């Protein structure tokens, strides 16, 4: 019988992170509500928590760049919160999880999972207690902390990626959890180490005890899948109000029934059953906002209880950003897009590494050296005409992005008229495309999520 597994994400991270995985899970014989997410404010945590000095103040990083963007009247009242009262309150809801968890599954103990940031948090939640670190079977720390013991007495693997994807002011000859099985993936970067397919292997069999038959997101039998998800703050991941409409779509975008086939107010979750294979646009409007949101992403192929859809929510409301061009005359010919990959895009070339992705919009390949430098470890990219000018200028730089984590921007002018081509061709093999209606920057934001693997016949077959 197998144990529930609960994933804790990172800084500006969600389950979005470990949805792939958990589908994994599934496919290798895990009620699939055996995989939980446990998510927390990580803008509110990196701030107020993680800049104390159990660990020198390393797990807050990326969470002094981000906020950068926050209003100081906003920043005052998050930095007030009460350090003691934020972790107490935050370990006592996790504590529920795994409770809930344990009593759902009949388990005696779960398998607890962090990725970066989630790493320092639950080395924290482990040690608070005895009571706490007693419900653990395994704890697998990822691409996060370092430099430290592994709690005592609950088995530890860590698992980390290359450094070059990460900050590298600092010195670290090698990363190594002390007395944890220590595991090295050097030809990847920092989120792609959370979702990869051989991250999958690693963890299933450390907790386990046998590799697992697969590490393919298998499909399903029937035409049917039950997806559950939620609309929530990028960043601080509260539950986000507005409605849903989703749309059946053709392999051009076109909306393939006049009136959506669900149609709802959401808060936060959702919940919806949609046909295995078919492509779907998930059309939002959130509350207060004039912008319609249309959501795309590659067909579901089995039961999916894991899917997020970000929203920007104050106070880390990153749309602002584009919103100068979004204002401007030439927003109502232009479309603006946002592609995300839980795998990092990469465009500078590193022997360790090994390749390099390239992502076509319109034909363009934006996934260049300067936009998607190693370093950046680019998870989100957007694409708009930065000046509103109606010129391309992918060698400048859009500044604004610069000390954002995990995000960069091309400044690429994609007419608002007819459809938007998009593709990836992976660094570790495989393409996939999407066509879209060019909606206008002016009343509509395009969001396109690629897979975060892509499993292809020909590649497949050439590696055997
Ligand atoms: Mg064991
Ligand atoms: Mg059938
Ligand atoms: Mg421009």
């Amino acid at each position: 019988d197998f144990r529930p597994v609960v994933f804790v994400h990172g800084l500006a991270g969600s389950a979005g992170q470990f949805e792939s995985q958990g589908m994994r899970f599934a496919a290798n014989g895990y009620p699939a509500e055996y995989v939980k997410t446990f998510e927390y404010d990580t803008i509110s945590w990196a701030l107020v928590v993680e800049t104390d000095m159990l660990f020198s103040g390393l797990g807050s990083e990326f969470g002094l760049n981000i906020s950068q963007i926050i209003d100081p009247e906003t920043l005052d009242k998050i930095l007030s919160k009460s350090r003691e009262r934020l972790i107490d309150e935050t370990f006592s809801r996790l504590d529920r999880v795994i409770d809930e968890a344990l009593a759902e599954s009949g388990a005696d103990k779960v398998d607890l999972v962090g990725h970066s940031m989630g790493t320092f948090f639950l080395v924290r939640y482990v040690n608070s207690s005895p009571e706490r670190a007693a419900k653990v079977a395994h704890l697998i720390l990822l691409d996060g902390v370092w430099g430290v013991d592994a709690p005592e007495g609950i088995p530890t693997l860590a698992v980390f990626g290359n450094p070059k994807a990460l900050p590298a002011l600092g010195l670290p000859e090698e990363k190594v959890v002390y007395n944890a099985t220590n595991v090295y993936f050097n030809n990847m970067t920092h989120v792609q180490l959370c979702t990869s397919p051989e991250t999958f292997a690693v963890m299933f069999e450390f907790i386990n005890g046998y590799k697992p038959a697969t590490t393919d997101i298998v499909p399903q039998d029937g035409d049917y899948v039950k997806v559950k998800g939620k609309f929530l703050a990028f960043a601080t991941n509260g539950d986000v109000s507005g409605w849903l409409s989703i749309y059946p779509i053709d392999e051009n975008g076109k909306r393939l029934t006049r009136l959506p086939v669900k149609f709802m107010r959401v808060k936060g979750d959702f919940e919806v059953r949609l046909r295995k294979g078919q492509l779907y646009e998930f059309q939002f409007r959130k509350d207060f906002s004039p912008i319609i949101y249309h959501y795309y992403r590659a067909p579901f192929v089995r039961d999916d209880l894991w899917a997020r859809f970000l929203v920007s929510k104050p106070p880390l409301d990153v749309e602002l950003l584009i919103l100068p061009e979004r204002l401007s005359p030439a927003a109502k010919e232009t479309s603006g897009l946002l592609l995300i990959r839980y795998k990092e895009m990469i465009g500078e070339y590193d022997e360790e590494i090994g390749g390099v992705d390239e992502v076509y919009v319109n034909g363009v390949n934006v996934c260049t050296e300067r936009i998607c430098p190693i370093e950046r470890a680019v998870n989100g990219l957007w694409v708009f005409d930065r000046g509103a000018d109606g010129k391309s200028d992918l060698d400048r730089e859009v500044v604004r992005y610069s000390i954002m984590p995990f995000m960069s921007a091309a400044d690429l002018v994609v007419p608002a008229e007819g459809t938007i081509s998009i593709a990836v061709k992976s660094r570790t093999g495989g393409e996939e495309s999407f066509t879209i209606p060019a909606w206008s920057a002016d009343r509509h934001s395009i969001i396109v999520q690629f897979s975060d693997y892509i499993v292809d016949k020909l590649a497949a077959a050439l590696e055997h």
